[PDB]
């Protein structure tokens, strides 16, 4: 199926109901090369809004995402990765990838997948 | 078997992973027995922060509850009652209990639960 990048989890990104998903907390290798892999199979759908949140991601993973508004919604057969970030990054400042690493070891980035049971 | 009641599920709301949930959709009366049967036997912690939100449970449900702020966070053996008000609340009006149903019947308050 899908494969959505979200820089959230909602409720509101479920079809159907009730449902079962099972939630996992990656590391940013793993986050990384599973984006990488749904980019290349072609699965990945990105619907991270921003481009703060993209160029945050294509500094990490050395992606070359733009931005894209989609309106998640998850079939049975779909899946998300997830990026969080706690506080609300800043529209204009071109992180390197050391302050990337820094948030990313001070807990204020983590990643998710998220998947159907 | 702790129950929260809160205004939003998040990602952040769960202890440990890998963790499996279901998520069902309850109406307006299931939202509300459930309510009152953990309020009842004392399960429930209520995590709503905002009066706007209390005020309108109290009249969906006929319950007292005031202002909590709450950190939420789930072990196992939790769940949580969730109402999503897809809007803003407006500020220093009255919901009548007609008006609440309205804006249910129309999709802008929705009640879930969470359970593992």
């Amino acid at each position: 199926g899908k494969v959505f990048l979200t820089n959230a989890f909602s409720i509101n990104m479920l079809k159907e109901f009730p449902t079962t998903i099972t939630i996992d907390k990656l590391d940013e290798e793993d986050f990384c090369l599973k984006l990488e892999l749904r980019l290349e199979d072609g699965t990945l759908i990105n619907a991270i809004g921003h481009d703060s949140t993209i160029n945050l991601v294509n500094t990490l993973c050395g992606t070359q995402l733009q931005k894209n508004r989609v309106e998640v919604k998850m079939n049975e057969g779909d899946e998300a990765l997830i990026i969080m970030i706690s506080q609300r990054l800043e529209e204009g400042k071109v992180l390197s990838d050391k302050e990337i690493k820094d948030m990313y070891r001070q807990g204020k980035i983590s990643f998710y997948e998220v998947w159907h049971h």
